[PDB]
């Protein structure tokens, strides 16, 4: 009587997210012009004038791996 | 009697979420010009004016996998 | 009577997440020009005129690794 | 037996290449305005205003002259 | 027997190329204004504002003479 | 047996090449002015305002003369 | 050939006025308002302008008679 | 041959005014009030500009009476 | 040939005014009011500019008459 037990596990479990591997080549200007008397901004206001924004959220991409091995005679 | 428990695992679960490998090449331009007496925000109001924005938000994007193996002689 | 037991990990589990490798070429610039008389921000404002902005928050991007092993005669 | 080898060559091989001899008298006098605003150029510009240019290139203009007197006697 | 080998070259063989004998009078007397406000240029830029520009290249121009007088005589 | 040998050579090979013998008289008499602001580039900007510029390159412009006056007897 | 002119206008005219008296005179406008916007104001060449003027005046001129002669001769 | 001119002109006119009182003579305009708005202004050749101007003006001369003359001769 | 010019005007011409008094005049405007807003200016060949002036003028000569000669002889 003899057992072989072996597995061989090479895997990979990845994630790769949000903002990855983007080229941004000479982005935004031209002109932007806002021209008032008055600029009044008064609850919960936002406003972007001629800005560049670049936002990532990643709650998520996490990784999970699991492995029960057993032998029993 | 011979038991040669010998599974082999090369494979990959990958995940890929959000905005990946994009090329972004002189984006924007022109001009934009808002013009007024008065400019009034008051209740929860967005306002984006010859802007740029870039947003990504991953809540997803996990990854899991779960093996078993268990031999019972 | 012998049992071998020697399972072979050579895995690998990865949490790429949030802003990776971008490239971000002379961004920004033209002209941004806000004109008033008055300017009036009072309740929970937020305000971008011109400005460049990068921004990553990752809550998530965690990893879990478990393995099980038992032999029993 | 007498032989008299007598050529005679008063030629001229002449090349005249390029902006030769022209008169050039007050070019340009004139008044020039340009008055641009609120542009945006994505790419290259090349821009001349009220700008004079003389360009000459020239290549070729080349000349060769090739001759040959052998003489053989007998 | 009498030979007598008195060849001639007079010859001018000659290269005028490029900016040759012009005359330039008063070139660019005029009045040049450039007034430009507010703008973006995301390229490469060349600009000339009212300058003057004489240029010659002269790759070419080249000359030769050649020549050869053998008498072989019996 | 009398053998003259008399080649004669007078001729000029010559080479005039680039900006030779012009006349620039009062250039670049006018007015030049420039009133930007406010202004972006992003790339690489060459510029020439007002300026007088006169550029000669004469990369050929080569002469060669070759001759040869063997005489062989018997 | 010759060319004779003789110019000679002759003028003996008398412009004349007689008042008893000017007076109790009231120029009593009430408050003028003027509001104006234009982005860009560009002249070249001989261009007189007035913008957004305002103007009162009360002229009362004892005589304020006028006379204008203009005399030419152009010859060529 | 023989070009001549005589420029002659003879004047012997006379402005006059007789007035036998000014006075009791009241400008009093309400308050005036101006407002003019732009970015850029540009003037190039021979310009003649007023912006924004608010005059009050009250003229009484006894005479304010005007005689003008051009005389031109121009020969070529 | 000959040319010959004889420029003679001439003037006996008189401005004349009486007037028996000037008296009890009152200019009394209201307050004045400008406002002229602007970001950039210029000025290059025989510009004349007035921009957000106020003025309040009492003129009030005994005479005030003018009598304005002009006399031009141009040859060429």
């Amino acid at each position: 009587v003899q057992i072989v037990y072996k597995p061989v596990d090479l895997s990979k479990v990845t994630s790769k997210c949000g903002s990855l591997g983007n080229i941004h080549h000479k982005p935004g200007g031209g002109q932007v012009e806002v021209k008032s008397e008055k600029l009044d901004f008064k609850d919960r206001v936002q406003s972007k004038i001629g800005s560049l924004d670049n936002i990532t959220h990643v709650p998520g991409g996490g990784n999970k791996k699991i492995e029960t091995h057993k032998l029993t005679f």
